[PDB]
């Protein structure tokens, strides 16, 4: 009962940062017919989530050690439980923005705490195997699991949505109070100038690439708001040279193989990321699935990932991460390779859609845990914090790029087979066929960035003694 | 019954010609201590049945059209079967030079016509699936069976290898005379110019490659000879714009998918070719099992194989080459890597060594036969023949190229793990261990250049309609 309320709770700020972006994207057209926020008010809502989470997660992970990582993880779940309420009751859009402001705040404080209380909760070897198990398996439920509730009481309103996170926060904070104990050392005085920089500088790059395409790529407020983001950072790496307990430790990523292994995290997460995005748009409008029976029917993925996450935990400790990486991706590579050639519109359910998304499942699963055990790997306690916020923000730094190439190039063969863009209800059923094989053609394009992943996960070396078996 | 006999017999070259090779690499030691040929004559019996196999094989595309398929294809065979008679008789250097000069010239008038007789004397449709599938069947038979008898009848003396072709020969052709039928059509007028210009730019090319390293690459007869193959070949172009009855018809091959058929199956035969030079060193050097045991043990995959090659005969008609191909090799992919992580030194026999194999050799049956029914699709009557020779010279061109770019590879690791160049003999256990290292590493290189081909192959195109399905 002790090691399972620990491994849930440390978990549960994966939980409910999946699932509550799963079910704000789907909740947003409606958001338009009552705030009336119009079509620049759709991207604000996002962007204003995504704006300080990504600025602030480099400020979260030396947040910890000069406060106390059980103390940070709580705060940053209660203030997101908090912002979740405000956003359920907001009056107008301006109430809106600030509510999905302070959500990022709050999940930028607890996310990189999360994947740091794994490597000091857990002492290397099979309790850690366990617990990254389930900190990987969460992710995948609240991402499921955002549909169902996305999908399921949409038809009666979208303020009820966002209340489904406060029994779900509440849980958490309860089980980590009773469950993770504080570490009894001294706390290290926190960077002020490395941590400003680092807000401003990652800050306003986010902000410039959200409002490039709204203004054009060379209005002059995107090119202008880079300029910022450029002299930031330079001046970030400059004082991080003579910084005292520093918050990026350059030195410590060396011509090792911990480059390496966080070079396929950031193009891992992309292909991972890609993969979800694009699957759920070919299910909702292609096949006609809508969201409540996505979600369901997305349910034995979760099953399929829980068995390739438990089979992996146990053979980590005998082979080394390179070959699962290797050895799951290739299940991974036949399930798109079958999807591209066999799925097009009308198919039956069970034998072509479950099947290449049980299989596929398995293989992520078998993946994801040896690539997480290397990547906290021979850190420390005075070091964990920043490396483990480092791994979160090129996990979603990588998803948006990837996505981006893919998105473009879907679009593309569209015009080429003979298509329109715009909304799928207006299409001429000669029209909606271009779009189908659209997408399966950018699923080949997947494929192509999975091997690269992979000759790039020949290098990583590392050891079952070093990652694991301790 | 006439049937059986009549695909038998069209495939006897391709059984003989891969056998011979095969017995007459396994019996040069032997050759060596008897004849006293010295070192320089080790490899001079090797190129010479490649020096004029190589320079003739495009005449003979041509010279069933002007002469006859039936009676060039009896011809062919009949001159290989008498020179192998005279290569057991030898008594100095000069016979067995000239020997095995007289045997690639019989190759090379059967070798291109013994495929295109499968285009020709089975119409589209199943008769020719299965004619194709016996094809490919025979020439992994006469590679394993050459191992057995090879390795079983040289502990005797190296004569009575030469002396087993003459049984075969001799079957094949009385099959031949009694099952195939011989065209009426009026022959047509060979190209003398061009025929010529072909055969001099070929077998220069051939002799500046061999002789190369003997002399080396800027010795002076090497580049010297290269000058001859360009200006032959140069001249062999430009003749062949107002050529009638070209040998080699340019314009056939345009920006269609004719030439992405055409490149699979150079950069393929390369991936067949050094994948089983390199694993039949690996056997008999690493693992010390000997001629004899290691063609026993590769009985399983002539079984695997056939099963490939009869599976895919079935499904061509229904499916487009594009998948089979990409379908077969998908399976070839993970028994390389399989290979490439668990295959060091000691392991057992069946359960380490035997399936991989079986799983390798289903996955090349399975490819085999789509890729070839491409390369005899949509030509005719009239370029059949030139058509067909290209198709096996790419083919055999594409296996030294890629096994030289391997062997390289090879080479380097040894040293760079430490090691020794020489004789495996005299090595120290230390040295032998970096061997073993090095062939599983190179393993890896040879599924990169399988994943190039794979690529290449998604641009084919081709429907089932055409290959097969008439
Ligand atoms: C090289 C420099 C590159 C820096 C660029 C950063 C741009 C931020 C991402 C783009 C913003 C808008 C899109 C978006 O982000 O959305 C995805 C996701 C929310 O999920 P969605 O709501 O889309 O739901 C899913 C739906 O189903 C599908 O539509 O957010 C993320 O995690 C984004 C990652 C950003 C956080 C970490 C890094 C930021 C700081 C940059 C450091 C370098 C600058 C330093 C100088
Ligand atoms: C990386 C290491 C970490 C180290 C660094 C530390 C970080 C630790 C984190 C670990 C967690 C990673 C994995 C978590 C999984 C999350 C994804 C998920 O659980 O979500 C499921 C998704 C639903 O997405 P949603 O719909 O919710 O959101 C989209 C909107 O709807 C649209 O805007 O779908 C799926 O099941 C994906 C199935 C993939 C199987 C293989 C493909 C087979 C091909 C079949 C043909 C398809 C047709 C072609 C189409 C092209
Ligand atoms: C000294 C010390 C080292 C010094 C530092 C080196 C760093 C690395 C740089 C090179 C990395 C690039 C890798 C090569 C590449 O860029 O290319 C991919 C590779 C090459 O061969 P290709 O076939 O591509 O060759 C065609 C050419 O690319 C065209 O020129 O492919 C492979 O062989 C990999 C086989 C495995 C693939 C199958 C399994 C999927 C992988 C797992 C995915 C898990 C997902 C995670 C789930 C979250
Ligand atoms: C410019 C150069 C021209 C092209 C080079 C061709 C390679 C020659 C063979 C080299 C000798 C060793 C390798 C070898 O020969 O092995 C393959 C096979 C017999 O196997 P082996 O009995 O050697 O045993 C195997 C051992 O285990 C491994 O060494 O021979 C062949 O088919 C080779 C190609 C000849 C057929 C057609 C192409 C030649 C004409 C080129 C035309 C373009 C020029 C234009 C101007
Ligand atoms: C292409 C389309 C055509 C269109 C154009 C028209 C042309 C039509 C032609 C069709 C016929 C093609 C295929 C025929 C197959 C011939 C090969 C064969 O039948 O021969 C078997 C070979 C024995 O070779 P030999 O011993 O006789 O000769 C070597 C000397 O001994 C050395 O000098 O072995 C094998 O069974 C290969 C097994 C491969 C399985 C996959 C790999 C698994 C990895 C396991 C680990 C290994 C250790 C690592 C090691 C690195
Ligand atoms: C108008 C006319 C049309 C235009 C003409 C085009 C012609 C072809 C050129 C491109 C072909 C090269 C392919 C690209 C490549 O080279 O790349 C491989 C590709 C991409 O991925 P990469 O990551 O490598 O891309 C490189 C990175 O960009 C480096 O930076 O991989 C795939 O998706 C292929 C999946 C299939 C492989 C698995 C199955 C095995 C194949 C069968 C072999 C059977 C053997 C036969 C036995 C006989
Ligand atoms: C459907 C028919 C016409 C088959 C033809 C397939 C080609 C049009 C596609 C198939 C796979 C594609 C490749 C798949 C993957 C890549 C990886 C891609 O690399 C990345 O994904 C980098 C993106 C990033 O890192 O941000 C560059 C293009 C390339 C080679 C693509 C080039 C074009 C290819 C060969
Ligand atoms: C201990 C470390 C050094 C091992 C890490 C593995 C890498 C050193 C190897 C693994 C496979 C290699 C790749 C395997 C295959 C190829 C195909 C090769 O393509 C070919 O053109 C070869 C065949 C031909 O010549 O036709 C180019 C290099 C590359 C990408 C190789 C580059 C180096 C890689 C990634």
């Amino acid at each position: 009962r002790s090691f399972i309320a620990a491994v849930i709770a440390i978990g549960g700020m994966q939980l409910l940062a999946t699932m509550d972006s799963t079910v704000a994207i789907v909740a947003l057209p409606k958001i338009q017919n009552e705030l009336s926020l119009s079509d620049a008010g759709r991207s604000w809502v996002i962007t204003a989530y995504v704006l300080t989470f990504g600025g602030l997660m480099l400020l979260g992970g030396r947040l910890g050690d000069t406060i106390g990582r059980k103390r940070t993880f709580i705060v940053g779940v209660a203030l997101f439980t908090i912002s979740s309420v405000l956003c359920a009751v907001a009056w107008d859009e301006a109430t809106l923005v600030i509510a999905r402001l302070s959500q990022g705040v709050g999940s930028a404080i607890a996310s990189p705490t999360g994947l740091a209380l794994v490597a000091t909760t857990f002492r290397k070897g099979p309790a850690r195997n366990a617990a990254t198990a389930v900190f990987a398996a969460m992710t995948a439920i609240g991402s499921v699991m955002g549909l169902v509730v996305g999908g399921a009481l949409t038809e009666v309103s979208w303020r009820w949505a966002f209340l489904v996170n406060v029994p779900i926060g509440l849980v958490m904070i309860y089980l980590a109070r009773t469950a993770l104990r504080e570490t009894n050392k001294e706390r290290m005085k926190l960077d002020a100038t490395g941590a400003i920089l680092a807000t401003l500088a990652c800050t306003a790059a986010v902000f410039a690439f959200s409002i490039g395409p709204e203004k054009g790529w060379m209005s002059g407020i995107t090119i202008g708001s880079g300029l910022v983001a450029l002299a930031a950072a330079v001046a970030f790496v400059i004082v991080e040279r003579t910084a005292e307990n520093p918050v990026v430790p350059f030195h410590l990523f060396r011509d090792r193989n911990r480059l390496v292994t966080f070079s396929a995290i950031l193009l891992a997460g992309g292909v991972m990321f890609s993969l979800t995005v694009c699957i759920g748009l070919y299910v909702q409008d292609i096949l006609g699935y809508s969201a409540l029976r996505a979600g369901v029917g997305f349910i034995p993925f979760v099953i399929a990932m829980g068995i390739g996450l438990g089979v992996s935990s146990q053979l980590v400790s005998r082979f080394s991460p390179r070959v699962l990486t290797i050895g799951g991706g290739y299940l991974l590579f036949g399930a798109m390779l079958y999807g591209s050639f066999f799925m097009h519109r009308g198919v039956p359910y069970f034998p072509n859609l479950v099947m290449p998304i049980v299989v596929g499942g398995i293989g992520i699963g078998m993946a994801v845990v040896p690539l997480t055990l290397s990547a906290i790997a021979g850190v420390g306690f005075d070091q964990i914090g920043p490396v483990s916020a480092i791994a979160l923000m090129l996990q979603s730094l990588g998803g948006p790029l990837v996505l981006a190439v893919i998105q473009a190039v879907i679009t593309s063969r569209t015009l080429y087979l003979g298509g329109t863009t715009g909304p799928v209800k207006f299409m001429n059923d000669v029209q909606l066929a271009a779009l189908d094989h659209a997408y399966t053609y950018g699923l080949l394009w997947v494929a192509g960035a999975a091997i690269i992943v992979g000759g790039m996960a020949l290098f990583i070396g590392y050891t079952p003694q070093q990652v694991a078996h301790a």
